[PDB]
Order: C-alpha cells, then sequence, then structure tokens
C-alpha cells in the first residue's frame, strides 16, 4: 500500500482498478439511454492477486478510453465464494419478468455469470433496476445446474432469427463449448456441443457473434474461446473460428485453428451486448502465467484498448487467401496528440534514422506505418528495420523494448526483454514474439506492408496489415522508467526500406 | 573452409554432413539384408546454405547413431534445378518392372521425389540397382504433374487392406494433403485431398502411417504434416492429427490441433520404411528463420536423434484423457557410458545442488529424472528447480542452458539465452519455451512428474512424462565452448522436490 508504481507503469487509457487484482473483463453493454459503455470485470479488491471472495467490479465510459470507477456492483454470498465471469444482456421485452413498466426498456439490465462455490460452478442470473449499478439476485438462482465443478463463463445474446437467448458456456475440462437456449434467462436447454481448435488444459470465456465482413452485406458467425493452460505460446491465449449458426448448432467452415491475437497478453476476450453497427470487444492484457507477478502496486492488470472486429479475405501466402478476422484500435477524437512526427516517402538508411524530438513524454505513444520493400542485395545480418521505445535516462542507462520488420523473412517481431528488471515466475515471460505476413500490397513488384502500434506504459498493441493480425504484450521498464521518445533505425548502408508514410503520435487523456 | 567449429559445436550422435547444407531428411529405410539404416538428405555441398542445384545426399548406419556418408545418390539434369524431398519404398515383388531376377528383394529400391524446376515441381521416380548407392532415373518421368509451382514432398507406403501404392503429397500453398494410388509407382490416381489443423503459410512434407497403442492389439492411422512458414511459435514446426485410413481417405477422430514437438528446431519430420516392430522416424533439426545463420562450419544442420513412435491415453486436464502422440529416442548399447551421477530418493534444497563431477567431457550427456511435488508452502519465486549445462569457462565466463520446472504452473521450461554470441536473424531465435503437463502419476496425493534429456554440443532434446511432449531445440555456445558439466539446483530452503531417481550421464561415440 506504500508503493505506488502509477507515475511510470500506469497506463492512461487502459483500464485498471485504482486498487486491488483485475482480471477477466465482464458483462460488456452499452447503455443507449444514459449512452455509457460498462465494463465489470472479475475483482479481488483485498489483494494484488486472484482469490476469494471475488466480486465483479464496475467502470464506466462514455468514449472507450475514460472510465469512471464505481462501487462493486456484485458479490459472493460468503468469503468461501465468487462471482465468476459472465456477461450482461438489456431485456427490452422483459422477457425475464423482472422489470416494471417505469423501467427504461434500453436499462432492463440482466446479467448472467457463474457462481463459484466449494465443488460447485453455476448458472445464475441477477438484475439492475438502477442503471447497472446494484442488482438484485434472481429468487431462483441457480438457472442452469448440472452437478459440475467446471462449468463457467456464459455469454449470452439474443437470437432473432430462432426467436431466443442463446448462451454460449464452458464446460472447461470435457472441451466443449455447450450452447443453451431460453425463452425466458431462468429456464434452459441444451442444444449442442462444439469442440474443435487447439485444446489446451480447458476451454474458458466462449463467445459467439456475428461478424461483418468487409465492403459487402454479408457476415459470418465466429466463435471464441480461451484455452488456459497450455496454450502454444505458453499459459493464455484466444482462439476462433468461422462459419454458421441456426440458432442450435454452430458449424465451422473449416476446420482450421488460428488464435484471435498472436501476443503472449491478450485473455478472455468478451464482445459488448447492445452494439448497433459492427462487433466491439476487448481482453484482460496479460497472461496467467505470471499476471500476478508483475511490478504494479497498488494494483495488477489492465483491459486492452477496445477493437472493431471485422472479417476480410487476406492472402496467407502467394496462391492463396481466407477469410480472416481482422481487429484494429477504438481510439475516439477525445484523445489529444501533445505532439506529432509525420514524415513521407523516407528512404531509411543507418546514416538517416528517424528519431522523435517532442518536449515531454507522457508514457502514451502511437506509431503507424506503411512501408514498400526494395530491390537491395544486402548482407543477411542487416535485411531488417527496427523501432526502439526509448525510456528516459535513470540509473545512466536507458530501457527499451524493439519492435522491427524482416525482409528476408518477411516477418514482424518483437523483442520485449528488458535487462535488470526480475520478478517470479519471468521463466515464462516469453521475450521474442514474431508474426509471418504476406504483403499488404504490390507497388508494382516491390512489397508493400503496414503496422499500427501504440504504447500505453506497460503494454503495447501491434496491428500488422490494417489488422491482419494482431500481438498484444506488457512490458517492465526499471523502476521509474516510461517510454519517453521512439527511433526508427537501420543497419543497411543503401534503402532496403522505404517509409512511404510514418507518423508517431505522443499521445494523453 | 578454413574455419572448423566441430571441436566444440559438431554433435557426436547426431548426422551431420562433413560439409555444405543439409536440410530435410528423404528416404529413409532399412536394408534388410544389408541390416543398414539408410537416410537420405537436401543437400547443398557447394555452400552452407540452401540453394541449387541441390541434391540427395547418402549415409548409412547399423545402430541409427553411426553414420558413414557416402557419394551424393541423386542429382538435378541442371544447375537451375534440384531434387527436393522425397521417400524411399522396397518393391519387394517388382511391381514397377525395374527388377532383375537376381536383385535381392529387399533391396529393391525405389525413390519418389519432388523434381524442382523452374516454375514446375512434378513427383518423379528412380531405381537403385547396388543396394541404395547410384540410381536410375524412370525413363518417362514425371510420374505425376499437375501444372503446379507448390507441389511437392511425397511419402509413399504399400497399403495391404487396400493393394496399392499410397502417396502423400502436399499441395502446399492450397493447403492440401493430397492422396493418390498406384499399382505401378508409374501411373498415380487421385483419391481423396485432407485439410486441416495450423495453416501457416504452407503445407510440406506429409506423412501418414499406422502407430501402434501402448499395451494393446490396436493402432490408429496418424497423419503427420510439417508447415512453414507460420507456426505460431515462429517459423517451422510439425503437426498431427490421429484417425483412421482406409486406402482412400482419411478420417480424423476429432479435429483438435496438435504439434508432434513444441520446441523451434524439428521440421520435415519422416519414417523409415522396412521398419518391423513399431514406427521409427527423425527430422531436420533446424528452423527455417535462422537456420542458415547459426554459427556452424563448415557444415550446417544435424538430424535429430531417430524416435520410436507409440500412443497413449494421458490426463491433458484433471478429468480427461486424449490419445495422444507418444515418442522416445533410439539409443543403442553401442553407446559408450563415460561416466555417470545416480542418485535416489533425494530432497532437493539449495543446500544440497546436484553436481556432476566427471574427469572431462565429450559434449555428449543425458540425464534422466522421475521427481514427486511436496507439500511445502514456498514463496512464489521460488516454486522451481532447475538444471543447468554448463561449459567450461574460458573468457573468464562460463556460458550455461537452463531447464526447469515450476509447480506452481505444472510447467516445464527452457532457456536457450547465451551472452555475447550473434548471429543474422537471431530476433527470430526464442530463447524461453514452457511445456504445460499434468503429473505422470500421483503418490499418495503428490504430484509425480518424469523428465528425460539428451545434449549433444549443439542440440538438446527433452522428453516430458515418459514421452508424452517432446520439446527440440539447438543452442550456440561462444566459441570454444561445449558442454562440461551438468546441475540440479533450487532456490527452496526445505525440500518442495523430491527426486525419486536421478542419473546424468557422459556419452561417446
Ligand atoms: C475483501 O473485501 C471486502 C469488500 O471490500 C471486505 O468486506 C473484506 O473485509 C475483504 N476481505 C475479506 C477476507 O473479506
Ligand atoms: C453435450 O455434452 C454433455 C456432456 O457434458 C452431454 O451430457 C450431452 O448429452 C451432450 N449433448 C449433445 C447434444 O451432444
Ligand atoms: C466499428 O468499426 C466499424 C467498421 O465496420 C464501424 O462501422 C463503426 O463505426 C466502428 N465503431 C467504432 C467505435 O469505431
Ligand atoms: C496509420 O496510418 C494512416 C494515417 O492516417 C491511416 O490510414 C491509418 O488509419 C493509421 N492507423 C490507425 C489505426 O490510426
Ligand atoms: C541384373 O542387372 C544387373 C545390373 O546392371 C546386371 O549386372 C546383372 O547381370 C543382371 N542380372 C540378371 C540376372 O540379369
Ligand atoms: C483434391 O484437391 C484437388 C486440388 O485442389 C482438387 O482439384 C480435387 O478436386 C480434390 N479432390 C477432391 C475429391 O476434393
Ligand atoms: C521401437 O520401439 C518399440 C516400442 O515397443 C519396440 O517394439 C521396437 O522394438 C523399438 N525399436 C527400436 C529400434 O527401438
Ligand atoms: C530413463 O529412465 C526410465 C525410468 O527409470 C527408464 O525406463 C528408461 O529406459 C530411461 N529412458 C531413456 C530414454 O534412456
Amino acid at each position: 500500500l506504500s508503493v505506488d508504481t502509477s507515475e511510470y507503469n500506469r497506463p492512461l487509457i487502459h483500464f485498471t482498478p485504482e486498487k486491488g487484482w483485475m482480471n477477466a473483463p465482464n458483462g460488456l453493454f452499452y447503455d443507449k439511454t444514459a449512452k455509457l459503455w460498462h465494463l465489470y470485470f472479475q475483482y479481488n479488491p483485498n489483494a494484488t492477486a486472484w482469490g476469494q471472495p471475488l466480486y465483479w467490479g464496475h467502470a464506466t465510459s462514455n468514449d472507450l478510453v475514460h472510465w469512471d470507477e464505481h462501487e462493486i456492483a456484485i458479490g459472493p454470498e460468503h468469503d468461501n465464494e465468487g462471482i465468476f465471469s459472465g456477461s450482461i444482456v438489456v431485456d427490452h421485452n422483459n422477457t425475464s419478468g423482472f422489470f416494471n413498466s417505469s423501467i427504461d426498456p434500453n436499462q432492463r439490465i440482466v446479467a448472467i455469470y457463474t457462481n463459484n462455490i466449494p465443488d460447485n460452478q453455476t448458472q445464475d442470473i441477477a438484475f439492475s433496476l438502477d442503471g447497472g449499478y446494484t442488482f438484485t439476485k434472481y429468487e431462483n438462482n441457480p438457472v442452469i445446474d448440472v452437478s459440475s465443478n467446471q462449468f463457467r463463463d456464459p455469454k449470452v445474446f439474443w437470437h432473432e432469427d430462432s426467436n431466443q437467448w442463446i448462451m454460449v458456456v464452458s464446460k472447461s475440462q470435457e472441451y466443449k463449448i455447450q450452447i443453451f437456449g431460453s425463452a425466458n434467462l431462468k429456464n434452459w436447454v441444451l442444444n449442442s456441443n462444439f469442440s474443435s481448435g487447439y485444446y489446451g488444459n480447458q476451454y474458458e470465456c466462449p463467445g459467439l457473434i456475428e461478424v461483418p465482413i468487409e465492403n459487402s452485406d454479408k457476415s459470418k458467425w465466429v466463435m471464441f474461446l480461451a484455452i488456459n493452460p497450455g496454450s502454444p505460446l505458453g499459459g493464455s491465449i484466444n482462439q476462433y473460428f468461422v462459419g454458421d449458426f441456426d440458432g442450435f448448432q454452430f458449424v465451422p467452415d473449416d476446420s482450421q485453428t488460428r488464435f484471435v491475437d498472436i501476443g503472449k497478453d491478450f485473455y478472455a476476450f468478451q464482445t459488448f451486448s447492445e452494439v448497433e453497427h459492427g462487433v466491439l470487444g476487448l481482453a484482460w492484457a496479460s497472461n496467467w502465467q505470471y499476471a500476478d507477478q508483475v511490478p504494479t502496486n497498488p494494483w495488477r492488470s489492465s483491459t486492452s484498448l477496445a477493437r472493431n472486429y471485422t472479417l476480410r479475405y487476406v492472402h496467407t501466402n502467394a496462391e492463396t487467401k481466407q477469410l480472416t478476422l481482422i481487429q484494429n484500435p477504438v481510439l475516439p477524437d477525445s484523445i489529444n496528440v501533445v505532439d506529432k512526427l509525420k514524415k513521407k516517402n523516407v528512404k531509411l538508411t543507418n546514416k538517416k534514422p528517424i528519431k522523435t524530438n517532442f518536449k515531454g513524454s507522457t508514457g502514451l505513444f502511437d506509431f503507424n506505418i506503411t512501408f514498400k520493400v526494395l530491390n537491395l542485395n544486402v548482407s543477411p545480418g542487416k535485411t531488417h528495420f527496427d523501432i526502439l521505445i526509448n525510456s528516459q535516462e535513470l540509473n545512466s542507462s536507458v530501457d527499451s523494448i524493439k519492435i522491427g520488420f524482416d525482409s528476408s523473412q518477411s516477418s514482424f517481431y518483437i523483442d520485449r526483454h528488458i535487462p535488470n528488471v526480475e520478478f517470479p515466475r519471468k521463466q515464462f515471460f516469453t521475450d521474442k514474439l514474431a508474426a509471418y505476413l504476406e504483403p499488404l500490397d504490390y507497388d508494382q513488384d516491390l512489397r508493400v506492408f503496414s503496422l499500427y502500434g501504440i504504447v500505453d506504459k506497460n503494454i503495447i498493441e501491434l496491428y500488422f496489415n490494417d489488422g491482419t493480425v494482431a500481438m498484444t504484450n506488457t512490458f517492465f521498464m526499471g523502476e521509474g522508467k516510461y517510454p519517453h521518445d521512439i527511433q526508427i533505425v537501420t543497419d543497411t548502408e543503401e534503402p532496403l526500406f522505404e517509409l512511404e508514410s510514418v507518423i508517431i503520435r505522443e499521445l494523453n487523456k
């Protein structure tokens, strides 16, 4: 309680609780009357570690970057217990019977969540009569009990075409996504089981939603699935499947495995209810392997930014395109640009590096680059360029993380290694991660790629080729240090890389 | 040609060419008459890098650890071209018409391989009349041409039940494994396409074989598949599927994705033909991201050890078992044990570390541990133990790689980071890799696990829980340095880990 790392460590525009522990985001919805985005979260107010009693924390936002934290929304009946993950729906037509005439239809808020008690996980419901700040648990909870220890994380949505509420929920250790239906929110029927992809140890946090295909009238149903432990990257990861849904079973178009975000730190993704126009969601931005040991205090964990989800046909090799999940960050105009560097058609060479030259630093930056690979035979050790994110100098040292692209491998990479920062379970804190991408485009016969990145004091979110792939990782600079400036460098004497466009901004609340 | 790193860098019992570049192993077969294992391989004699003309190199062995290199077996028609990957079968009954009355049935050797020419990849055959040392290409090559640029890596086998030769080959960029049948080895018919798992950039090096289930009469068909680039670990990786095969189509038992080896350096896996009793195979032990840049000379690349493949029902979580691919290394008794450390029931503590104390070092070691996790509440930074593989001291420093287990994560890990060793494309040389495993067993209520590891100068092969998962990685110690001794250490004051059995051996040719 006496050490506060916020000054250098606490994100400006990623949500964090003032104190205590946060994991999975819950009950994501938009209130159309109040015009407020609601974020709830797995919350332990009593320590910077997971533990019971576990609650739903609650915060609101009008723009998905500025958050007001509120009083705890739901709590367990005993210290022995926890209100585990869930989702919220708006029961406009009072199908649940909970709501007065005088409750605004857009605020008829129902939470559906896992109630965790010793040897039992059930699905329970509660309703809010005050706009989502307090709740009354349903008299006849549980609404679903299958006598299981491992039965959690409901995502519920109204399905017009089959005229019912749909729940996807994990039967975690059976590796099944279970699909239930209800008229009621109270009485549920099991319609199907879905099993596929990368099983790890466990299925968690399913989601199922209609995602729009870019430049078209058409859509596909996407099933989201979280697994932890046992990610091939180590620990926790989120995956997806593309297909069709009739209200009863989900049928994927193929049987391939794909991850939502191939950084180490993007887990328990959930989408917002009541979004008109598109699909928005966010995740918990850490990894279960080390999330409770990173050096922040008096809180641990942030969410990712909210992101916009679409589908796009992209080349995965030279011959073949696949319909692929695209995501791009939600950043409203209510963000102040303190300063920016903006350049066009720069021929990058080791004698001409790009260097930010701002007066100060908030620790929040973004960078936005479109680049072209030239025809130049260069030595193997130099077929790359690198973006450096440097702290201020402190113990007469600068800390930095590196983001680059190698043209011989057609792959982006990050290196988040920081010397002299140690914490428990760092054996699992992978430093070097890569992503292979086909060109965004061809200009004549030269390969074009794009990269957008945003750095917020302890988290970096990278989006390659207009969101073709996303990679999210936290990073921990030494005590007192935070991002101060940005450089783009290369070791080539002539130009291998031409940056058609470079924009680097310092940003603030 | 003047620098030779062999002294510290060249494996003793993993095959390497004397000079030049090697990638994928080819034409693996056992000659029953000669009693010789044959290894062919993608070979460039003219540089320590991939390039055309590309040949099949050739080596033989009576025990799968001692290799005799021979003259190039197959070469391209022009410098423009390459004999890409392939397999060998023994046509005992002369179905191909190539073989005399006086050619021993067990030596009726036919190679089936991809002929790579500009804008064209076809499948071609050649036969050997002198036991596999020289070949005559078939008069009417190609045997299969589908007018494709991306059509390569045939694995062929006799399928008794449908009375035909089967070929699995990759239609690389279409992400299809294509299954062809022949009476002939000359005239082929397409029977099915198979598409699943982790797509990556490209399908390569398929395999299809009947694998025995442990302690039973039963078996399953396993389909192997290599992808590169685009492994979720970065670069190249091998995956598999378990199911059934009728000679015409492969039908997996589920749609899950699983990798054969979750280290960075295990690619283009092939099995040996003419193995009676079980399934044996090996891979190329590097990763395409950096294989051509690692600091060895005058050669680059080794194969993995030959491994024995079985299927076993293992716990993937506390509730659920899955039928899972098991592998264990083939190490004959023709291996000399120079010295060994052997201990039983050791309560590991930071005051009582295990330390090898041998007179010298060949650079080749193995370690074999069964251990039990005790009930001891210890601080989070200490819930692990570590195996250290140390070089001799040189520039007044010891280089080392680390292999460990953390009990809070139930996961093994490696850290192959070595200071002051640099080479091109090391951004992709991932240092930290993990593997989550359920307990091998329970002793009362205490968790039991096992680990076998083998280190051979520049390559480490780890096998967790009697081969439940395998992890293969190269490593590059500083100039002159190689493994000299081994330690097992922990930071706990009391004992969290009891090692029921520990055997560390120094080994030699
Ligand atoms: C946990 O937090 C709750 C609410 O802030 C508080 O009532 C309680 O005392 C804390 N600790 C325990 C063990 O309940
Ligand atoms: C789905 O899974 C559960 C196992 O938990 C089983 O009880 C149920 O019968 C299955 N339903 C269908 C439709 O397969
Ligand atoms: C979501 O992205 C989509 C593009 O399909 C757009 O319709 C919508 O306005 C976006 N919402 C936000 C908050 O950016
Ligand atoms: C990065 O580059 C340009 C700058 O206007 C733009 O097309 C693109 O939207 C930028 N990306 C983001 C996410 O702001
Ligand atoms: C079989 O062919 C070989 C190889 O050229 C030849 O030497 C041999 O004499 C032939 N044997 C018979 C029986 O024709
Ligand atoms: C096998 O896939 C090939 C290559 O695309 C295709 O032409 C052929 O029609 C496929 N056959 C079947 C039965 O799917
Ligand atoms: C391969 O391992 C299997 C496992 O039972 C065994 O039957 C066979 O004899 C082994 N062969 C070798 C060379 O280890
Ligand atoms: C290591 O020890 C096990 C169990 O004691 C033994 O059965 C096995 O043969 C050894 N394994 C290897 C790969 O040498």
